[PDB]
């Protein structure tokens, strides 16, 4: 028969690159692995999340369940959208494979969730370790005022303070923030020698970074540490060469040097993508498709979400990003977190991986 997978992501609008990357990654998977599992054809259908507006995503999921009769849902760029869809899953008998939404507690909301992206704690704990290693003494934290921003702030404060550092300012910026001039002035005023930031990848991150540079903070010796959300590859040319030297921690770089990543890049191209448009949501989607294929294999194409999740919840494999596994205690992907620096390579700006922190779990859940 035919098994439908409903993919919710930001397919148009300000965040269009990120949902289009879900499709790019799925298309790469299918270019290499085909559209069959045994005798079942797998069909992906796409729905437009647009913005962090949970009414839209909840209505999309309900339509996918009721009218499309999907067996699996995947995607969810924004934490609040994933949170709104999660309670539907067990009674619909449909698992959700989360391909971005990074708040730690998401996986706790339903037994039928597995996440192939990352969490904020996962990437931020290394960021706070590196901040110390790089000599930071006084840090200003600026994060978007919603789930993943709050996680990032909490993770950074705890870790950095334990290493003896000082957090001299901590600001939660409403997501509606477009004018970053005033926050840069507050940061200047704080005396911080380094900023730690998270905003969702997209216009907010481009706006923040451009204001940090153009208001002179970077040239005044205020360093930037971020998660990799803040320096996604397709925006590096828009940041431009003034971005050189920005530090970020993240689980994936397009520049990752492994045979599996080289293969993945070729498949992205084969499936029709431009390398210059690739970023992290494509690798989450590629590995998400792997897990959906495994779930269909394990269930024989039957709608049996308990059996499906059981087949992936402690799987280990090699991703384009590095070695990975699912931690059964959280249903989240354990993975390396890399330190990177924005640099030119072969005349192109990249996030150059300069240190590896192996086997990072979801630090937001595993110590609680």
């Amino acid at each position: 028969d035919t098994i439908k997978v409903g993919v919710i992501g930001t397919m148009s609008g300000p965040y269009a690159l990120f949902g289009q990357n879900f499709k790019m990654g799925i298309d790469a998977w299918v270019a290499e692995h085909g559209n069959k599992v045994g005798g079942h054809t797998v069909e992906f259908v796409y729905r437009d999340e647009v913005s962090p507006n949970p009414a839209q995503s909840k209505a999309l999921a309900q339509e996918l369940i009721v009218k499309e009769k999907v067996q699996y849902i995947a995607g969810l760029y924004f934490t609040p959208n994933a949170m709104a869809v999660a309670p539907l899953l067990q009674e619909a008998k449909v698992p959700m494979v989360v391909l971005n939404a990074a708040t730690s507690s998401i996986t706790e909301k339903s037994p039928y969730i597995v996440r192939t992206s990352f969490t904020m704690f996962q990437n931020t704990v290394p960021a706070a370790k590196v901040a110390k290693q790089k000599g930071a003494k006084k840090v200003a934290i600026a994060v978007s005022d919603y789930g993943p921003g709050i996680d990032a702030e909490t993770a950074f404060k705890k870790t950095f303070e334990a290493e003896g550092g000082s957090v001299v300012e901590a600001v939660r910026m409403p997501l509606a923030t477009t004018d970053f001039g005033p926050i840069m002035q507050r940061i200047k005023d704080s005396g911080a020698d380094m900023i730690f930031t998270f905003l969702p990848a997209g216009p907010p991150t481009l706006g923040f970074v451009k204001a940090y540079i153009d208001n002179g903070l970077k040239a005044a010796g205020v360093k930037l540490m971020s998660t990799g959300d803040v320096v996604t590859e397709p925006d590096l040319p828009n940041i431009g060469d003034s971005g050189i030297g920005i530090l970020s921690t993240y689980h994936y770089a397009v520049s990752h040097d492994s045979p599996e990543n080289k293969a993945f890049l070729a498949l992205l191209q084969k499936g029709g993508a431009k390398l210059g448009d690739v970023t992290m949501t494509s690798v989450a989607a590629y590995d998400g498709a792997r897990l959906i294929y495994k779930m269909i294999e394990a269930t024989g194409g039957k709608q049996d979400p308990e059996k499906a999740i059981a087949a992936v919840k402690d799987m280990k494999w090699t991703s384009p990003r590095g070695p990975v596994s699912i931690d059964p205690t959280t249903r989240h992907i354990t993975q390396s977190v890399y330190l990177r620096e924005v640099e030119k390579q072969d005349g192109k700006l990249i996030n150059k991986e300069i240190e590896t922190f192996k086997d990072q779990p979801d630090w937001g859940l595993v110590k609680q």
